[PDB]
Formats: C-alpha cells, sequence, structure tokens
C-alpha cells in the first residue's frame, strides 16, 4: 500500500497563473489558451504571397505548403497575409486569446512557389526577395509582389489595421523573431548559409522589435526561439561568443543584458518575452523520450513520467547530456527565471515549442498535465505545445486544465501552496479563482506505474469543503471522465486512492 500525504494551504504562496501556457503551435482536438504561427517553415514566409520555403526538412522546396497546411482558401491564396489572417481568424473564432506570429528575420524569403531552389540559388538570386524591417516609406495594403523586398513593419501594419493593435480584442498580441537561429545554417542553408553570429543575432532582433513597436506599441515580442540548450548556452557555439561571451555564464544572460542595454538606449522596453524551445534530452530505455519513442517500451514510459522534474526539482538528474554535463543549469526553469532577473527583470518567459513524447500513451499525457502544473507554479507566461491532433493523451492533459468537463470547465488562475509528500509516485498542483477559495481545483497525478496510490489530503483554507468531485483519464481511455465525488471530508480533511497511472482533476466546495 502506497500512501502519500498531500498537504494545501489555500492563503500560502498565492500566485496568478498566465492564461496562455496552455497554447498549441498545430491544431489540436483540444481546448488551448494560445496559438503560435512560428517554426521552420516560418523563416521563409513572404506575407505579400505566401509562399515560404521548407529548407532542409524537404528538399528545400519553395511553395504553398503553409497555404495547404493551413486550410486556406484558394481565393486567398493570392491574398497577403492570407495564411497569417486565416491562422488568426480560427484563433478568434475559438475564442483564444492569445495569437504569436513569426516575424521573418533570417534576411530573405520565397520570392516563389516553384519548388527547389538551387545551392546556387542560395541568397541573394530570383529565388528570394530581401527582407527588410523598416520600410522608410508610406505601407501599402497592397505589397508589391514585384519589388526585390519585403517589409516587416509594413506587414505588421497590413494586420494591426484588419485586427486592431494589441490592446484591442482582435489584435495580434504577439510577434516572434523568426525561429531557432543557431539552427538557420542548418534549416535554412539556402537563405543564411553561415552560422548566426551573437552580435548578428542581438543587432537584428533590436532592429526588428523598433520596427515593429512603431507599428504597434502594445504588440510583444519573442526571442531568440532557441531550439535547445546548445543554443542556450553559446548559441551553438556562435563563431563570436568566445568574444561576445566574455564574462557571461550563457548566450541567455548575454542576449537578456543586450536586450536591456538596447531598451535603455531606446528608451523602452524592446524585449518582452525570452522565448525558448525545450525538447526534453531525457532518455529512458534505450531512447530519449519524445522524438518517435515506442510506447511499448516500459522504461522509456517510466523516463517520461520523472522527466517533468527537471524543469523544477534540484534534486533530479535525468539521463541525458545535459543531466550529466550541465548539472550548472538544472532545474532549467529556475535558471532561465533566475538569469531574467540578472540581466533584464520584468521580462517574461515562454516556451513556444515542447513535447514530452508518448503523445498516445498515458504516460505523454500524465506527462503534459505535470508539465501544464509547473508552467503555471513556475510563472511561465506562455507555452505552445508541438505535435499534432494524434497525441489524444496530450490533449487530455491539456483539457485537464482547459476544459475537463466537457463544458468549458477549468483550472484556478491562482496557484497557492500545495505540497506532496513523494515527488516520484506524483503529483499535485491547487488553485484558486482570483483571490477566492470557495472552489480549490487540485490537479493530482499518480505516477505510480502498476499500483494504486492512496492519498491523504490535509487542506488549510478559510472556506469548509463538503463535497469534491473528480474528472480524469487514464490508461483506459484518453477521455476525461466525471468519477464518484469525494463525500467524506472531516475539517477540510479527506483520503483518495488513484488507480495506477491516472490524471485526475479534484474541484472542493463548501
Ligand atoms: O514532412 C512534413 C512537412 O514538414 C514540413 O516542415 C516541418 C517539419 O517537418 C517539422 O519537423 C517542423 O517542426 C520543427 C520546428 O519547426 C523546429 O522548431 C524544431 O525542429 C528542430 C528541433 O527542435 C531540433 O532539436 C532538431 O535537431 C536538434 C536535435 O533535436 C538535438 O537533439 C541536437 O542536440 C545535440 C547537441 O547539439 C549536441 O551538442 C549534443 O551532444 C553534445 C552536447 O551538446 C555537449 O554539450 C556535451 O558536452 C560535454 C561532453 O559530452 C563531455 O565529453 C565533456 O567532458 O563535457 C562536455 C560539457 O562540458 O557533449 C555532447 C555529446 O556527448 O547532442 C545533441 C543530440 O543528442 O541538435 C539538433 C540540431 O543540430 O532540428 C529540428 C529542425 O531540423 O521542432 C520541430 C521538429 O521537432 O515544422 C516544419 C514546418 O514548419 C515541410 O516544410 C513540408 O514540406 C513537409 O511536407
Ligand atoms: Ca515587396
Ligand atoms: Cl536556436
Ligand atoms: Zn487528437
Amino acid at each position: 500500500a502506497k500512501v502519500v500525504d498531500i498537504r494545501i494551504d489555500t492563503s500560502a504562496e498565492r500566485k496568478p497563473i498566465s492564461p496562455y501556457i496552455y497554447g498549441s503551435n498545430q491544431e489540436l482536438d483540444a481546448t488551448v489558451t494560445a496559438k503560435r504561427f512560428g517554426g521552420n517553415r516560418t523563416t521563409g514566409y513572404n506575407w505579400e504571397n505566401n509562399f515560404s520555403n521548407a529548407g532542409s526538412d524537404w528538399l528545400h522546396y519553395s511553395d504553398t505548403y503553409l497555404l495547404e497546411d493551413g486550410g486556406v482558401p484558394k481565393g486567398e491564396w493570392s491574398t497577403p497575409a492570407s495564411v497569417v489572417t486565416t491562422f488568426h481568424d480560427k484563433a478568434l473564432s475559438k475564442n483564444v486569446p492569445y495569437t504569436l506570429i513569426t516575424l521573418q528575420a533570417a534576411g530573405y524569403v520565397s520570392a516563389d512557389g516553384n519548388g527547389p531552389v538551387s545551392q546556387e540559388e542560395t541568397a541573394p538570386s530570383s529565388r528570394w526577395k530581401e527582407v527588410k524591417f523598416e520600410k522608410g516609406a508610406p505601407f501599402s495594403l497592397t505589397p508589391d509582389t514585384e519589388d526585390d523586398y519585403v517589409y516587416m513593419d509594413e506587414f505588421v501594419n497590413y494586420l494591426v489595421n484588419k485586427y486592431g493593435n494589441a490592446s484591442t480584442p482582435t489584435g495580434i498580441k504577439g510577434y516572434s523573431i523568426d525561429n531557432q537561429p543557431a539552427l538557420w545554417s542548418h534549416t535554412h542553408p539556402r537563405i543564411h548559409p553561415d552560422n548566426v553570429t551573437a552580435k548578428e543575432l542581438i543587432e537584428k532582433s533590436v532592429a526588428l522589435s523598433k520596427a515593429v513597436k512603431k507599428v504597434d506599441p502594445y504588440a510583444e515580442i519573442f526571442g531568440p526561439a532557441l531550439y535547445g540548450f546548445a543554443a542556450y548556452e553559446t548559441l551553438q557555439s556562435a563563431p563570436d561568443w568566445g568574444t561576445e561571451g566574455e564574462g557571461y555564464r550563457w548566450f541567455i544572460d548575454y542576449y537578456l543584458d543586450k536586450m536591456k542595454k538596447a531598451s535603455d538606449e531606446e528608451g523602452k522596453r524592446l524585449l518582452d518575452v525570452l522565448d525558448v524551445h525545450w525538447y526534453p534530452e531525457a532518455r529512458g530505455g534505450g531512447e530519449r523520450i519524445c522524438f518517435g519513442a515506442d510506447p511499448r517500451n516500459i522504461e522509456t514510459n517510466k523516463a517520461r513520467l520523472q522527466a517533468p522534474r527537471t524543469l523544477w526539482d534540484p534534486t533530479y538528474i535525468e539521463d541525458s547530456w545535459i543531466g550529466q554535463w550541465k548539472k550548472d543549469f538544472l532545474p532549467i526553469l529556475p535558471n532561465l527565471l533566475d538569469s531574467i532577473e540578472k540581466y533584464y527583470p520584468g521580462t517574461k518567459l515562454a516556451i513556444t515549442e515542447y513535447d514530452y513524447g508518448g503523445g498516445n500513451h498515458i504516460t505523454g499525457g500524465i506527462a503534459q498535465a505535470d508539465v501544464l502544473g509547473i508552467f503555471g507554479k513556475y510563472g511561465v507566461y506562455l507555452a505552445t505545445f508541438w505535435g499534432d491532433a494524434s497525441n489524444n493523451y496530450t490533449e487530455a492533459g491539456i483539457n485537464l486544465y482547459t476544459n475537463y468537463d466537457g463544458k468549458g470547465g477549468k483550472f484556478g488562475d491562482t496557484s497557492v501552496k500545495c505540497e506532496t509528500s513523494d515527488i516520484e509516485v506524483s503529483s499535485a498542483y491547487a488553485s484558486i479563482v482570483g483571490e477566492d477559495d470557495s472552489k480549490l481545483h487540485i490537479i493530482l497525478l499518480n505516477k505510480n506505474y502498476d499500483q494504486p496510490t492512496t492519498f491523504n489530503f490535509s487542506i488549510d483554507s478559510s472556506k469548509n469543503y463538503t463535497i469534491g468531485n473528480v474528472w480524469a483519464f487514464d490508461r483506459g481511455s484518453s477521455n476525461i471522465t466525471q468519477r464518484t465525488p469525494i463525500v467524506n471530508i472531516k475539517d477540510n480533511t479527506f483520503t483518495y486512492t488513484v488507480p495506477a497511472l491516472t490524471a485526475c482533476h479534484i474541484v472542493l466546495e463548501a
């Protein structure tokens, strides 16, 4: 019999949970609170004609994938930024509060959709148009597809026009400075063959932020969208990190420091959100927990259930080069947040890309649930998952927070102290709505693989809870079903045993 005590103090550690941590990049069979238009294809995207390059993902084709994959109407395929408007209309039509858009920064964008771009056609060539941030002239809601340029600030304008600015309801709140620059020369060699440098990146960002913050002072700028650890530390061995990184624990500090400095010189904040991508290197059972990992492998599934700990748990060492050789930077969330504090306070933090694998397995769903619990508890501002609708259990973890009863029910927005006696076998997050603890929401995850877990809840609230309804999903179905309610609460205390590998959302009320 595995017994664990859960302790909650509805009046301690009260912190708001950003509503934007529950987002996605792809369209999911779930309720998400933010949609991001980013990733490899977005780097060479041309708003004037909607053409883009698959880069190395696929023979360097310039084509209409984004119009196809986006579900755009062939009528609009020629309409400027149709791809992005279609993207935002769909978003708005689902009452999704936040739309992040990626702006082109690598330097060039598809001039056509004629297909393959020969190495000989490496930019600049007739296959591309040169991207420029500021137009230095009057914008036109009818861009000139014939010139040799594409203006980013004019791009925002076309948008801020159609939807109003970032302060308006229907407006687009965020803009990202491209996608994974440290990998530009790997993913888009036909656009930026040389390895981006620390100076170049900082320089282009500042340029782009200003260009944009003059078309919409209220818009939020995300950056740099680093693909993974290597870019966090040295911008993937940037050619000038040796000189630039002088006296910097890692590139993250450097970026935050220079963006800050630049912001002081400009007289206004240029960096709104530090944006990084996080794909667990956490290994188990021979393979990595994500990127095509086999759910038959019980050892990897078990490694996945513990992987989330790397985000906050200072006592957890995952099996990976990062756990093995990067302990000075783990847990990663505290370190990233810790860095924001030293070189640019007030700066938000977003994990615009992440996937813990097992998307169609119970553990994929518990990990996702646990990850979402961590983002809210540590102040993450926005998070958009990467993966499609086949990930039924991942979609399950998200709904546990955004729509657990199928009718719009959701986790509270104010996190409260909530401790577990055994973090290895379980996880628990608790919240209330605003400053009112009349209803205490609790996410309770039983990581015990094949044996049940009994939980002893002792809550310290101003209210007396007499009932506790339950919703949950498990190895039985990725569908969240209501369960028998808790009714024997004595002085805000009860015992609830939960089946193996189960994720539930409890809701207590007086
Ligand atoms: O096909 C359908 C349509 O597709 C369309 O295009 C799609 C794509 O299909 C879709 O995938 C894409 O979605 C993308 C998204 O757009 C991207 O944002 C991103 O994709 C990225 C990944 O994020 C990225 O990870 C991946 O490659 C990574 C890889 O994942 C990493 O694992 C790897 O990391 C390396 C690391 O660099 C290396 O250094 C490390 O080993 C070192 C370690 O770094 C070092 O520190 C350590 O040092 C120790 C040392 O070991 C020790 O001895 C000594 O004593 O101490 C020192 C420390 O002091 O040593 C170790 C070695 O021991 O190893 C790791 C790997 O294990 O890096 C690579 C990159 O290089 O790349 C992709 C992009 O290519 O996410 C999504 C994909 O997941 O969306 C597209 C559309 O937008 C087409 O357009 C259509 O046409 C198609 O139809
Ligand atoms: Ca043009
Ligand atoms: Cl990067
Ligand atoms: Zn699905």
